[PDB]
């Protein structure tokens, strides 16, 4: 159906792995050489983009208003190829969205879709003991190798995941001011 290959094309066009030293995540490719990844990935001075050693020229971790990490990391990559806009896709407000898709690239054999179900605001969580900002809560059993995986549902971008306790899934939520 149109969801399923909206979300092929969302890891055809905007995805790639990122491998840092924490390990590999997905990386969602936002515009231009503008890639976000989960703040815990840490990416360096140079990271890898689908096995290419490539320099980060600038790297934003975003805060909400009272300086609580969002879980987002923005980062300008020196490379040539320029990504597919994908920005009109983002909401600009904070929601409930049922029946969301996550597209998981990096730790994968190949690429992937899961349906994670119904997706709530969650509000603030405690991600490893830290507290985390506008999560996206999903009732699904995610697990290790998921984070970056894009939250999606056909023509909407929603969010990034970024944990989970084998009961329930969150996402970092994509706003649209972030990138504008
Ligand atoms: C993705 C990390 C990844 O793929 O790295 C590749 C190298 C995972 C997804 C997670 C693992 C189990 N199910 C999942 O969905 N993320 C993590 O393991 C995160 C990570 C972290 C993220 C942000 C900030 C700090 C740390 C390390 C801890 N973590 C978790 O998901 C923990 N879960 C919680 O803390 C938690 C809190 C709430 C309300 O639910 N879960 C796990 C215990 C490891």
């Amino acid at each position: 159906g149109p969801e399923e290959e909206f979300g092929m094309s969302l890891i055809k066009h905007n995805s790639c792995v990122i491998t840092t030293e924490n390990g590999k995540f997905t990386g969602l490719g936002v515009y231009d050489r503008f890639v976000v990844v989960p703040t815990h990935a840490d990416p360096g001075k140079e990271i890898q983009v689908d096995g290419i050693t490539t320099k980060v020229i600038d790297s934003y971790d975003l805060y909400n208003k009272n300086g609580i990490k969002l879980e987002i990391t923005v980062l300008k990559l020196d490379r040539n190829e320029k990504f597919r806009d994908i920005r009109r896709y983002i909401p600009n407000n904070e929601d409930d969205y049922p029946n969301c898709n996550l597209a998981l690239l990096a730790n994968q054999p190949e690429p992937t879709i899961i349906n994670v179900g119904d997706v709530v605001s969650y509000g603030n969580i405690l991600l490893s003991g830290n507290q985390t900002a506008r999560m996206l809560k999903y009732s699904y059993p995610t697990k290790s190798g998921y984070c970056g995986g894009v939250l999606y549902k056909i023509g909407q971008v929603l969010g990034i995941h970024v944990g989970g306790n084998g009961r329930d899934g969150f996402s970092a939520m994509l706003l649209r001011s972030y990138f504008t």
